[PDB]
């Protein structure tokens, strides 16, 4: 709803991104290894303070409850072109916030850093993310054979994306 | 009205500018991605302490709330230019500080800091600030067409300057 | 089960670390020097940080009391083989939780980290941590002898291991 | 033919780096921008000696011609996976040479490096390519949109891989 | 002509910069003081290396004889903007090369780095100078009142552009 | 006997180690991924210039020709164990030189640096190479299942050792 | 006399001196451009710590109030001249200080550190300031032609000097 | 006229600047000390590299043979001064290109550098010197009681200066 | 009696050093001047913290107090020798302590750490000291002249030692 | 007497140190300027933790009063000599600590360090002083012409001596 | 003789250094390991440059061939003692030269450093190497067991010493 | 004659002041030790660049031979004194140079560099130099007793002097 904002990762908010980064369950959405030091993850959120090819966003309700991650990585300004990943905390999983924050991404990528394409990475095995994504505009670009290992087994994903023109034009 | 006080931005002011800076509807009259964790704006604040090319002040009242900013950057030591930019914070605006303010920076600009030329660019659909300027003394030089990309569009901006002979003579 | 989690080691749980380190007897299963200093201790993890070569982790219970630790070092990855080591805080032994650690460290190394091969070494004076780690599935592969030098003589260890192919199916 | 040999790319075969690296058409191939001053292609370069999510090797002929460049980058330790590229100088194109190193390439990653993945973008406008690589074992896994912004307008690729265990075992 | 091409400044060229950057004629219309020590300029080259807000080129015939430069400053990736400035070396000077360069600028700038606009300054008092740039397509989007101190005095300059758009439908 | 030395490896004798790094039949020796950086065998020696973890030797013949390498790494000072490995340049296998190596690199590790035990890996698939270690007076201590990956596929090595005493009496 | 005191300047005193630094009034007597920003002032201060081409004093009362500043800059150490600065806050000035801090400032200068020309500047527009010094000993040397840019325009000062000699009989 | 140029100093051109800095009667007349060493004239000159504040150029002529030097230095790009400083080599002197250099330093502060005024020092044992400046357009402002430290006893210093008004009408 | 336990010194008992470290009486049996900033000793600390070639000690009783300090130095990695030092603090001397921490520095040299050899100096006008390291199994293998010039003139030390050989095998 | 005792100076005892420091009367018995900001005493003081050269002690009694300082400087190995000076606060001078600490010095000196010489320097002024050190078995070895500056004028001081044989032979 | 001299090891000497090093028979009389690498020892020296607590010479003739090296090591400036040692090169041993560059070197120690004590470390298994010294004024003071693993075996060596008076008054 | 120059000391005249320095018979005149590896003098050469309290000046011939060292040291910038010495290479003794070069090293501290005072020390068994010294107008303020250990035993140095007015004002 219109309580839900994007602002960006602060040091502060490294307690709960490592938090969900030792939750397997969690990170094998973005097929990422699922043990960070807390160390590990400060050190690298310091190493990249000035990186421009990327944009990681925390998101919060009304109260300043920590909902989940918003992150724009890979940007690249030449082609104009970014990934995005979400992240939707446990107990905030199936409130409707998905399509939401999803918006908010897109709007972000395409009324502020004026990029020309997004895309996204989804377990063929969770065809029920798939149908969002198509419902918010996405469209089925490639299906990756066994591109990630993954719970003991290699798994195929959907590459999915969505132009500036589409978005905009709506 | 004439107790407004400027002073140099210091690292504990920087609490207020990062709650500015990543405020979308501010930042878009500086044209300015509005994204910036605290440690970006620390870690280049800290960089560019001794940077002679520009001037960040604060703008604070006689109880010390903290109002708005002027900042004076690519200020150019042979042909003694600069941008001027200023922000008031939202809960200050439309409090008549705008003007007060215009003139604290064009009396340091001109009557401190030496300088022969103050320019500023102004969103073409932001004609009250346009407006505003033009009153302060301000004079359209450019129109530039699509140069920032603004909440989804490429958007025109107006570059209005002002001349040290022009305010320190005017009324002579 | 269920209770017993384990998550990435953490500057916080160094002093618990270094009380292990500081038992010779605890020690002498890892065939490392007991008695480290706390700074040692702490430099070495901070230099080790991002070392990809080796993942150190805590086991937490419900009450997140730290009962032992898992370690995987030496991992490889072209061989996609590594060393497998676990202390399980002496008032935490006999609780029947080694068992429950070595499943979840191999579940760790073949289901997430993706490794083939899994090796531990084990003094052969400990004939019940050897039968233990047979019931687990690994099987010895060698008898190295007087490979340590513990509790002032040369002692033989036995190397043992397990594949991927054999957890996971 | 056959005489072909691979090895790791050095400091000393960067001239010859930085000539592919300034050529337009070279380079639209792996969708770079063909611009690259010797000192940033030295500095990366030095900086990635010990970076093992790459390897890069040079092809040299009996007499030490440099051929191409094969390279592995985005190695993943975890999902065993990599990304191929390939580039022959032009006064060699057009030899035959392609497949015999495509197949150095794909025994390195299988045979030594223990890959599980290998794949490669190829633009759609380029069939001649997407072909030879069918040809060696290669299978379309996507068509990216508008991926790349190449010569004026942006351009589709074809994303295309193959297995270890293809590979491996074909024959058997 | 056809042999006219661009490639990065190298560090082998900086004494061929180093001459024409002191060379008051050829640095006033980059409105930059004629001076600079070599080691200024070196320590410059050294510091940008890594900048991806500038491309730096050269501009040779086919003995690779250095014709001029080129340059593309203040690249701005959101606003896919940035400053072109050009210096044919004096013997060089009309022989009709400019146009070629400045139509190889915006190629590289259009076609390359998928810019969608690029501008330049040039001094009100060269009038020759803004008609050129008027017929290879830029034209005047502002007047600049004493923008710069050249020779004594404060000079005039029209700030002209060129969109991607017009340059690719041409 | 005599004519063939061992002397420290020298940074002038990297272009000759780099050579055989490159030959993959070689490397597969001592499971090593072949095709590294001269740049990267530099800095790599730069690095370990002061480390007592390991000593890297060169054979030299009476004319200063190199012949081959031999070194002792993960040395251990209070095991007082280390690794073994050599490798013969082609050009000079064959002219029965492999013993000498062997029986130098003992003789260093037992007379001078003082180990206790040496041991070496061998690849199963290389029945000549565990023979001329055997009458070197090694012995099998382990047979590692799929302990690399090489040429395609895992492959078994044998881990054997010689003792101290037992070169020294 | 007495009560007032000079010491060495402090890190503790700095808010003490940016205070001064944001009074453009008070800094028009230095020609330096006021509103500079604390932490630039702290660096600088941290960067002169050893320099030994300056000394920078504050005034202290008898309760230990912070009455102003005086300093010696570009002391030369062959032609032994310094410049002379003096600050007074404004809530101090009026008092009659002005005159023990020249007189102490001039103590320091010939009878400590051995100089044998002290040196300022004063804008011409502030001709009592000018007066003061005469009395002090000060003798114009020179009337600087449009020396500074204050408060909108070029302004002239009048650079003024005491010798050793004349403090010292 | 013509075949003199300015252009700015240069690392290659430092053996002609310390020439002139071991000539103690051409240092006087920047009462610098001399007989400075060729490491510290180097390493002053590498830390200056980006100095904003100071402009150091070399005088050739048409065959390129270094005639002198020309400085500016104390830039100061609020009140736009800076101070001008000379030396022409020995063997260059009573061939009349003192005038040419002062007008093409001046030059170079008024039309390129923008600033508003020049100053220089002049021992007032120089009356040639004082007088060519007189001619230049320099006026005195200021008669520096004792400045100086020059062979042997306290000298007095002329401060000169011009306005960019009175050089561009 | 039995109640003693050791660990290494860390940075938390430096205090404790350095009280002892300038006291005059308890350093001349180490040869040591007595002088130690804490500074001096702290930065020293720390660049050690990662030399093999040393190990210290400290010991304290059930409730923490601390007692001593026990140290190898000189460990050289061929020869298998070390230097053991000993200091027990003066409030807690003559309390029989000292054999027990003796052997527990045999203990540690010889079952852990695999020396082959420990070896100490002790003033030879210090005859109980002598004395009590032959009951502990040391023997005098030198009287080194006029070595070490404590309080004022120069002074002979006894060196003696122990092999692990004879310590591990006595009892047999 | 028996309670006043010499330790090695701490970063603690720095407050005390640079309160003499400013005192001009305490410092011009050093030669040295009374003017050192605290900033300059502490990294100075962190510069030499490790210099061999010098050895400074802060005085103090039974209830660890600082009464004030001792220290060797100049120590040579070779020669085995060094410079001794003291200071006592002014509210501890006249008490009768002066030839305690002076010799306190003296046995560090030569029952620690093992030096054969010791020297220091009087003002000739302070011939009260002088005298003092003669009794306590210094001897004068050179009278120095205008040696130092002090409090407007040029001043002799003495330079007197003390050898290891002649005070452990006493 | 009187042609052999003792100067400082200099960088251009190590490769003489080197040779000798990696010479068993040679390192075993320091009871050091013969393994060096060029660049250990080359660093090495670096590292040490300004450490005073050793000097390190070179020996030669007239002609300035290295016939061997002398050690100081373990300086130690209160106690003013140092451990000696010396190496012939193979091609020198056995001329005679022995007894004389003893004899330098305690004058180094004894005229030059002001030293109290010189001894060294030699196998009790080469007892015409501890008679010359006893000839020379050294005198065992130690008979250390087992301190030194050489050829396979743990060897017994002799401590000797001399002192300054003994060699000043000859 | 007159024919002798003082310059700076630079990197290129190390090697004549290194031969110097480890040169028993010349050092001994400097109290020094005479053995100093290029690489220490280098470095602290180095490092002593743009250090204030001292300069090091070398003495060359009309042909640039190298004849000696002028020195100045421990210059104070309050008390203005310094302590000078001097070297003559053994080669160029005895050829009446001294006197040139101690008056050249008078001028330059007294009427450039503005020194008060400059001191020397000369061991006392060293007569001719103590004799020499006192011509140039030194004059004997202290006898050193056993200040430095030379050659085998503790000697005696003069310390003298001279001040800046009297050297000045002599002759009027």
């Amino acid at each position: 709803n219109s309580q839900l904002t994007l602002r960006a990762l602060e040091r502060g908010d490294l307690r709960f991104i490592h938090n969900l980064n030792n939750n397997r369950n969690i990170m094998s959405y973005w097929f990422e290894e699922p043990y960070e030091s807390f160390d590990e993850l400060e050190e690298l959120y310091n190493k990249h303070i000035h990186d421009n090819a990327e944009r990681r966003f925390v998101v919060e309700d009304a109260q300043k409850n920590l909902i989940g991650l918003v992150e724009l990585i890979e940007i690249n300004y030449i082609h104009r072109s970014a990934e995005f990943q979400i992240i939707i905390a446990p107990e905030h999983q199936g409130k409707g916030f998905a399509r939401t924050l999803i918006n908010r991404a897109l709007d972000y990528s395409f009324t502020i850093l004026n990029l020309h394409k997004i895309y996204l990475h989804v377990a063929v095995e969770n065809p029920k993310a798939v149908h969002l994504y198509e419902e918010c505009g996405f469209v089925e670009e490639g299906h990756l054979v066994e591109e990630f290992f993954i719970n003991g087994r290699y798994q195929d994903v959907k590459r999915m994306y969505i132009l500036q023109s589409k978005y905009l034009n709506r």
